[PDB]
């Protein structure tokens, strides 16, 4: 069996190599492959979570450097694939802090509010973890800030509901209503240039 | 009659091998077709189970080494031409187990629910020729499993419902009820967040 | 006049040649149009008749060389041709019995039922001349076979009813209740699982 | 005037040359906005007449020598351009049988049913400029019978509804009934069948 | 600045005898632009008038050497710029009358009622500046002519309901009424034809 | 940190330096995602405003020279950037005039109404940031003629209710009913010429 184990990681390895230089994740799906193979072989779980690392580290480079939000999509499943195998729970709210960020800017500079779904749910994950309190208020006024631009970029108006619920999630984990207040009436705000159009 | 025989199994042998350097399954079909052939012709039927193994075991690796699933749709109809044939019923069980272990992959991979209705299929099937009930259970979680990550990582409220009518088949298999209860949980939460959306 | 009938038979059979290294379609259908211009020179009918047998047995092999069903269609109005021309009742019956048989072949290794429906027409019109009716039971019996196995492998409740009026014309042609019930139980059963998706 | 007026002659004469060696009607759309500046310098009225002739015999040829049916379009507005100038009727009903009669072997070979209402619109303009009655009825007779196969062939049961119409024309032409109970007997037949479908 | 304004105009110079003879618009897209500059740059609007005639004297040349109607928008617009820059109302109405004729044209040689719509708004554009309703009757009269033959060669019964309308704007110019029963009855003559689709 | 940082304006202004040769935004999109880094690596917020201009002030000249509205919406985007960062709301007045007189005019050469949206967005965003009444008014007689334009240049009634509304927007922020009557006379003339289509 390790003779494989070996090859597979050297597999992986010549794929990161190659799929820096080609942009595409059609070459990291094949270290994935690789990857689910090791697993299926039986290999140690820290082994397992470390390559997945050494994916979802590479992942966010090529997402960025070749602006796609799909390439993360595949990213978010190892997360998980981190989760089952036991990594501590500390590095995975480490780690989807980090991916919300590269959401957060990708959404932005490619301008498209569906993006930011993933967001949502990768919130509610953390939500699930438990990550301390102000943090969820910041990523929900940031999201709520990706909302609320993108609304005013492209018009329609569903896009200021989802930030209202958002300012509900806020509100349930607590937050000084004079922000929850000032927010409300930004988007209300937005939503009566909507009204016009 | 024998002399077309062996052409017809030297075409095979030769779109096989172009195949797995091709990565094409049109050149395969070209090798069903010539499957057919031999069964027009009469060549043994137990022949004919081997040759169709060695279709079954290129289509895996075909589909695996570029990753999509439409390469599967001729294994389920070779698996069935197997069963005509009379392929003994724990072999038709083997390779059903193995080829669903390859939609989950697959599935997983290419991030994309619609596959797994076709392993839902099979499990049906291996309902019908008479898997073990713990082993039909093992399937039904796991692709509880891919349907629950799935219904996470995009945005569609319908992905549950098939999973609980799942679940339900595994209480119609007697499934012990605390783990319904831990399963309905699950699923319950990622309907709760998709009800944000 | 006989200088143009030679010249169509020599752009027939140049044609004929070009269209089996060429694999298409296209080459055929000046061919077929060369044919229509010996018909207006009136041609002999009996010739007419061979001429038109000389492209069905070619059209066949294309629409097996490459998979791609359309090709069948000319094979179809040709037959009609041949009806009009008064090529005998039971050569048209096997020129169909012939045909029905790539139907079958292109059903399943293209895993779509929608060509289902020209094979359909086919048996109801081997109705109208006047095959034998056990003969039209065998062909009824295998193309719901066709349809039971792409019902399996393609998710759609509407397969079955198409099957359940062929075993109404397995019915009307008095087959015994048995097969009726035996096959019914089966349609039932896909149609149960048919119903979970 | 007259050196504008031959070269345009000649532009018409270099395009209809190119057209027929490179097959595609955008050289014949060249030449036609050719003859419109022709016609508004006013060359002689029959001259014109045999310009757009000299067009009409070629569009036919590109039509057949590779087969879509948007090449005929053209002809059917010069047909018009030609009523205008005063071309004598029987040259339009002369030229109209021969479109009529590219349309019937285009929609056979394409297996198109869309295109006969091209020629059912001719049918109404030569019942408009006067035919033989029994010469309306052969071509409706045909019309039907290219409409009766095209309902075989695609399954769709609207197609029997015009030939229907087209049948109670020759009806209200005067054809004897029992023709006309035949031709209904095989239309219910095929209505039969698609009801099936 | 004056250089810039030179520089201006021998672009504008030199991007049409580009387009001329490349045969694109995309090409004289970038001389409106250098024209909208030497507008913003204070160029007299007499010269801006005149480059504005050296453009839409360019792109009917263009839409007519190769065909297709999208080209006239541009000069559509343009009309408008010279009429704020206040070209002459005789101007106008000698090249309106100049545009809608390549409409009429462009409308028969390419199938399509769509572009017909343009002229007819041109036609109240010319109605609003003053054209006599005896050449607003010709225009109308012609454009009831291609909407009738287009009615007839692409079977639609909507269009025909326009030339109605303008046959109503005939009636309120002022027209005898023989001429428009005449007209009338060659149109419900068409509705009766399109009745049999 | 000021090593990546200067090796960041330097990737900046080598890729601005190409993106004017190349002609497409993708290239300023690589640019932008180092913005965001300088600013993740805290440059100075008046370096950032400087580079953040230096970019919208290209994006503008590319959107022009090349006509498709697209790359706009990176400088909306940027604008919000600046207005967060801190740069003085005049010249924000100042960036957003330019800016909607760029889409005043690539509005009107490649015909379009849904462009203006992203206008009108811009127009209430100088109206919150309080850029004096007369001023927007002048902008939105403008954009009601660009309005006014194009819904006769294409046939659409909805396009002149946004005018309406635009035009009703005036009258709140304040201009005498003469300019009132006589555009609004001139939309109705424009919904009665729409009303016969």
């Amino acid at each position: 069996m390790e003779e494989k184990i070996k090859e597979l990681e050297e597999k992986v390895e010549e794929l990161v190599k190659e799929a820096l230089e080609k942009k595409d994740p059609a070459v990291l799906k094949k270290a994935l492959v690789c990857v689910y193979e090791m697993k299926k072989l039986g290999m140690p779980n820290e082994k397992l979570i470390e390559l997945l690392k050494k994916l979802v580290e590479v992942l966010k480079k090529l997402a960025l450097e070749r602006v796609d939000p799909a390439v993360l999509d595949l990213a978010l499943v190892c997360v998980y694939e981190m989760k089952e195998l036991g990594m501590p729970n500390e590095e995975l709210i480490k780690l989807l802090k980090e991916l919300v960020e590269v959401l957060r800017i990708l959404a932005l500079i490619n301008v498209d509010p569906a993006v930011l779904d993933k967001a949502l749910v990768c919130v509610y994950l953390m939500k699930e973890l438990g990550m301390p309190n102000e943090e969820l208020i910041k990523l929900l006024e940031e999201l709520v800030e990706v909302l609320r631009i993108l609304a005013l970029i492209r018009v329609d108006k569903r896009v200021l509901d989802k930030a209202e619920v958002c300012i509900e999630e806020m509100e349930e984990l607590g937050m000084p209503e004079e922000k929850i207040k000032e927010l409300r009436e930004e988007l209300k705000f937005v939503r009566e240039i909507l009204d016009k159009i």
